[PDB]
């Protein structure tokens, strides 16, 4: 299959049997996605192993795949096989059961929905200021990593069970231990380029996550049926099923862990990195909430320049770094022939840092997204949410969690680099978007 | 998934694990879905493997899948896995790549194109009549699977290709070898307990058929393009593809073998087993074409108990012996929830003995065909020829073809049972309906 895009016209890294393009990664995703779009211009394809994979970057055929199409031809994700129960996850659903599913949770994730649950995370962020305090009267440099961890791990399990508890200082709950029960291994790479091996883990009962933990959560979630995602998944049925209940818990806590904390890392990084920005936030986030007050849901959307940091530290590092879509069936779009089976893909971390429509995308620039400038960045090049109907569906909660973490530490802190700072950062090798170094900084009290 | 039926209070013999209720056919297809059928009733559920089958019998139901919801919900028949090129093969192809091949191959079987090969299929029956001849004079019992087969092998070469031989007498024309080159093989049997390793050998270069024949089909393609099947879809480009061109003629070939000759020795069988039923035939024969004359399509359309005896013959050796469709989504069907991904199966070699429709199933009588009698048939018990939009596209080629064998082999002879012709026929025991023991008859010139 490796003469597919030699036949089709369009330009390439040439493959190896077997491997595909795969010895490429070596330098991760990200460089590899923009080597090709320096060499190959705006389509390119290569593949991963057997898989062609089509990259596109033009915002007209981006808007078709993500948006016009989604329905018709570009609907679901690649399968990464078929690996358990976790087929009724609505992230890796397909076609008709993927809508039942985005249309049963789409009401969970309202701005109603979410103001409710403003009180709820608002009161682990004061437990997170107690914490990296006790930290930051050590002297030593903080890994900000684990106190975001912990708080990230806090807040997601009470919104999704209304499970309230202190994780870092409750080392072994015996709910914390099973939710904190490597995805730079090489198991993934090896799946990849034995895809025709994915259907002998399915039957050798080597399911995915240990039957320790799930057991452990459809067991918690049946004594738990008698304000968070559960009990609005639960009043839903009174329709989904109970271990599709299971299922999307799932995947809103991988979710809200390694995305949330990672992104509070790269924030800290850049305020750090810049004293400017962060004692203008810093000014901002008095103005609106005077001597530390408790920051509540409708001033959290009043800060801009709150709005405007996040947003810049999304661009620099897009935490999905590619979108995707598989082609249902042979198309054309915006000028070429689509073949069936084709991976789509958007290579976002890439267009973030494109020259093209960024004014040095290396540099930290909130000002971006400032009301004057906002209108000239095309939506279909920032996608850090993704776009069209298959988007994120809990950005709005993503945006209002972080933003009520950074008011009420910045409230308290102010953040600098220390010796052991890893400055300029660098992203980690092989496939996550995290720091190579954790981000240490040095914490003080306001 | 050996709970699915189970949960659905559908009835059934109770699978092992891996195995299925794999074990129950060692009696054959055939006795397992009769047995079935009285035990269980109009429904029942078995798993090939860990793939579920519901058996269903009641005619209104049968429309349903067949016609009503054959776009909508069962389009296609059970995936033998990924096993190459055989892809495109029209019998094999899925969804929206089936519908392209049956509307570009349905001109090609219609009965003006079919009138078009008479005078072709003509020629064999009189090369047919000479080789059996021989063999008849040699005063030694006749196995009429092996001058049928060559009859059989005489006429689709000439009908899908325009390669005129003579098969018998040919031993190897280099033509003849590479078409000539065990269903009853334990490697069927392995793949349904081993689904996951169809992805193995489709990687591992172990093609469908040696790359000796297939590469000789597509390259005698090709100097074939400077009436038959190949010049009606030659024309038909002036799309289709060359290589799925090479697909369908595969597909013809298999079809119009062991389908051809395994009908015309079953009749045989019948008609020597039943002198008053041969005699009455050959008085037709003589009093449409006097003093054996040649037949044509219309005089071939004319011969009612010539068609009385073909029908009643496909009744008792439904050669497909089931009908099967994939459930593409979940839906309910008279009274039922069909579960997405089960395999539904329609056990036609069941329903043409059922007494539940047929007096005294086991005996051959023409006559519940006549005229009178066939109004009281319901089209979706008698399925020889499936039905709906995915029946047999060659059913009238087929007719046609085993039609004017019989009619010319009959002008010349008469056929009785030899000492060494096994009677009661036992038919073969694992998975293709052909006799236990080849046929073999007393052959005498008239
Ligand atoms: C900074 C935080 C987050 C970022 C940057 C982010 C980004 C993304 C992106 C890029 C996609 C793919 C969109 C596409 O393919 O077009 C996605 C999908 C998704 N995200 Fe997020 N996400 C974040 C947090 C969350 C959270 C906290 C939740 C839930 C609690 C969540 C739930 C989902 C779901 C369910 C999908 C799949 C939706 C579907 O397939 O219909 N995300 N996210
Ligand atoms: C006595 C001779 C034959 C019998 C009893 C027979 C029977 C059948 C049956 C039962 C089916 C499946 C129908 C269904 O699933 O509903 C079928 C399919 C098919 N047959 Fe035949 N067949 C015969 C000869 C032929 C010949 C000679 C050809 C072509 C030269 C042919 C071409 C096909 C094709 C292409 C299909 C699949 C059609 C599709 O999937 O759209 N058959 N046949």
């Amino acid at each position: 299959s490796h003469g597919l895009f030699k036949k089709l016209g369009i330009p390439g890294p040439t493959p190896l049997p077997f491997l595909g393009n795969i010895l490429s990664y070596h330098k991760g995703f990200c460089m590899f996605d923009m080597e090709c779009h320096k060499k190959y211009g705006k389509v390119w394809g290569f593949y991963d192993g057997q898989q062609p994979v089509l990259a596109i970057t033009d915002p007209d055929m981006i808007k078709t795949v993500l948006v016009k199409e989604c329905y018709s031809v570009f609907t679901n994700r690649r399968p990464f096989g078929p690996v358990g129960f976790m087929k009724s996850a609505i992230s890796i659903a397909e076609d008709e059961e993927w809508k039942r599913l985005r249309s049963l949770l789409s009401p969970t994730f309202t701005s109603g929905k979410l103001k409710e649950m403003v009180p709820i995370i608002a009161q682990y962020g004061d437990v997170l200021v107690r914490n990296l305090r006790r930290e930051a009267e050590t002297g030593k440099p903080v890994t900000l990593k684990d106190v975001f961890g912990a708080y990230s791990m806090d807040v997601i399990t009470s919104t999704s069970f209304g499970v309230n508890i202190d994780s870092l200082n409750n080392p072994q709950d015996p709910f914390v231990e099973n939710t904190k029960k490597d995805f730079l291994d090489p198991f993934f790479l090896s799946i990849t380029v034995f895809p025709f091996l994915i259907p002998i883990l399915e039957v050798l009962n080597i399911c995915v996550f240990p039957r320790e933990v799930t057991n452990f959560l459809r067991k918690s979630v049946k004594r738990m049926k008698e304000v968070d995602f559960l009990q609005l998944m639960i009043d839903s049925q009174n329709a989904l099923s109970d271990l599709e209940l299971v299922a999307q818990s799932i995947i809103f806590i991988f979710a809200g862990y390694e995305t949330t904390s990672s992104v509070l890392s790269f924030i800290m990084y850049e305020l750090a990195t810049h004293p400017d920005v962060q004692q203008k936030l810093q000014e901002e986030i008095d103005a609106v909430l005077p001597n530390k007050a408790p920051p509540t849901y409708d001033t959290v959307l009043q800060m801009e320049y709150l709005d405007m940091v996040v947003n810049e530290t999304l661009r620099l590092f897009p935490i999905a770094m590619r979108l995707e879509r598989v082609c249902k069936k042979d198309v054309e779009i915006n000028g070429m022939f689509i073949p069936k089976g084709v991976v789509v893909m958007i290579p976002s971390y890439a267009l973030h840092r494109d020259p093209k429509y960024w004014t040095e995308p290396e540099k930290f620039l909130p000002e971006r997204f400032s009301k004057k400038n906002k209108d000239n960045i095309d939506p279909y090049i920032y996608t850090p949410f993704g776009s069209g109907p298959r988007n994120c569906i809990g950005m709005r909660f993503a945006l209002m969690n972080m933003k009520l973490a950074l008011i009420r530490v910045l409230q308290n802190f102010s953040f600098k680099p220390c010796k052991e700072t890893q400055i300029p950062l660098k992203l980690s090798l092989g496939g996550l978007l995290q720091p190579e170094k954790p981000v240490v900084l040095k914490v003080e009290s306001r």
